[PDB]
C-alpha cells in the first residue's frame, strides 16, 4: 500500500478502535462484541508493525484498559457568543420588551415560548455528522472543555442521522441544558451517601458536580439528561425560524422539549405564562421559567444583541416559593 493510504487506514482505525475503548472502559456500553474488538486492535497493531512511525504514546495500541480519557477542562472558544438572556420578573416588564420589539418589527414577529430549565449550559459542536466538542459557557466566549463527560449523556448521541428532508449540516453548534430528572436526583443523593460522600443540595448543582467531573466515567454511572434549546454556528443548514429548526434537530436524533409553543403575540405569551405557573410542578425536572423568543431568524438579526445579552428574546423567571 501507498503511504498516503497507510496513514488513512491508519487514522480510521485508530478512531475507530478509541471509540470502543471509550464506549466500553467508560461507558461501559460497548457496541460491538469483544471478538471484533480484539480483530480491530491486532489489525491496528499490525499496521503499527510495518510502520513503526505510526505508533505514538498517543496511540490507541499504547492506551490499552481504558487509559487516556481524562478530562481537564482546558478553555475552548465557542463558534459563535453564547449569551446570556435579560430577565422579566413582571408582566409590566414583559409587556415593555414586547412593546419594544414591536416598535422595532411591529406585527410581523412571532413568539417560540420555551420551557426554562434549572440546570448547565451545554454547547454541542458536530462536524460532518460527528460530536467532536463540548463544552460549558464559560464567559460566553469561552468555555470548559467536557466532550468525553458529554459523550456518556444518553441523550447525546455520538453522531447525526441523515434524512433527505434535513441534511446533516457540515458544521452545528446546538446549545442545549443538561439537569437531573427530581427522582434521579434522589436517587443518586441515596448512592453518595451510601458511600461516605456530601449529598447535594439541589439538582442543579447536582447536575453541574456530575458532568464536572475528570475521570468521565463517574458521568457515566450518573443518570444526567439533556434538551436542546438554541442553534448558535451553523454551515449547510439555514432555517428561516427557531420552531422549523427544531424539526430538523428531532430528524437528526438531537433531544428536544414537547413544551414549546408558539405564540402571534403578547396576549399569546401571557396565556402561556398563566398556564405554566400553574402546572410546571407536573414536569419531572426543574422549571423556573418561560423564555420568550421572536422566532423568525430574519427578525433575530436585525434586532441584534448587546454585549451581555440577545435583544430579541426574554426570560419570565417565576416568583420562587
Ligand atoms: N429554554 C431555554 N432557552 C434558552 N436558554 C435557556 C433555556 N433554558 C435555560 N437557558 C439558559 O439559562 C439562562 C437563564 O438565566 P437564569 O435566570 O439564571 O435562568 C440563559 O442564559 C440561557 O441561555
Ligand atoms: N467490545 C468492546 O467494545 C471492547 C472494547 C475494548 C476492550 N474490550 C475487551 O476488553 C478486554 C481487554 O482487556 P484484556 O485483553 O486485558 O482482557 C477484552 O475482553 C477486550 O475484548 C472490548
Amino acid at each position: 500500500q501507498t503511504a498516503p493510504e497507510v496513514l488513512r487506514q491508519w487514522q480510521a482505525l485508530a478512531a475507530e478502535v478509541r471509540e470502543h475503548q471509550f464506549r466500553y472502559y467508560v461507558r461501559d456500553a460497548p457496541i460491538i462484541s469483544d471478538a471484533e474488538f480484539d480483530e480491530l486492535l491486532r489489525r491496528l497493531e499490525a499496521l503499527e508493525e510495518q510502520h513503526p512511525e505510526l505508533r505514538t504514546p498517543d496511540s490507541p495500541t499504547q492506551l490499552v484498559g481504558g487509559a487516556g480519557f481524562a478530562t481537564d477542562f482546558e478553555p475552548v472558544d465557542h463558534l459563535e457568543r453564547m449569551l446570556s438572556l435579560d430577565n422579566a420578573f413582571t408582566a409590566d416588564e414583559l409587556a415593555a420588551w414586547a412593546g419594544r420589539i414591536h416598535a422595532e418589527v411591529g406585527d410581523a414577529a412571532h413568539y417560540l415560548c420555551e420551557l426554562k430549565i434549572d440546570g448547565v449550559a451545554l454547547s454541542l459542536v458536530y462536524r460532518e455528522g460527528r460530536l467532536t466538542r463540548a463544552s460549558t459557557r464559560g464567559d460566553g466566549r469561552t468555555g470548559e472543555d467536557v466532550t468525553l463527560n458529554a459523550r456518556t449523556i444518553a441523550d447525546v448521541p455520538e453522531r447525526l442521522t441523515p434524512g433527505d428532508d434535513y441534511p446533516v449540516p457540515e458544521v452545528l453548534e446546538v446549545r442545549g441544558e443538561v439537569f437531573f430528572r427530581l427522582d434521579d436526583f434522589q436517587a443518586l443523593n441515596a448512592s453518595l451517601v451510601e458511600e461516605g460522600k456530601a449529598p447535594f443540595a439541589n439538582p442543579r448543582n447536582s447536575a453541574a458536580g456530575s458532568l464536572r467531573q475528570k475521570d468521565p466515567a463517574v458521568t457515566a454511572r450518573r443518570r444526567l439528561r439533556m434538551i436542546c434549546h438554541g442553534l448558535g454556528h451553523v454551515e449547510g443548514f439555514r432555517p428561516a425560524t427557531l420552531h422549523q429548526a427544531y424539526l430538523a434537530l428531532r430528524a437528526w436524533g438531537l433531544p428536544v422539549s414537547e413544551h414549546t409553543t408558539l405564540a402571534t403575540d403578547l396576549a399569546g405569551v401571557r396565556e402561556r405564562i398563566d398556564y405554566w405557573g400553574e402546572h410546571r410542578h407536573e414536569v419531572d425536572h426543574e422549571i423556573d421559567g418561560v423564555v420568550v423568543k421572536v422566532d423568525e431568524v430574519a427578525l433575530q438579526r436585525r434586532l441584534g444583541s448587546t454585549s451581555r445579552a440577545p435583544r430579541w428574546a426574554i426570560a419570565y423567571k417565576y416568583p420562587p416559593e
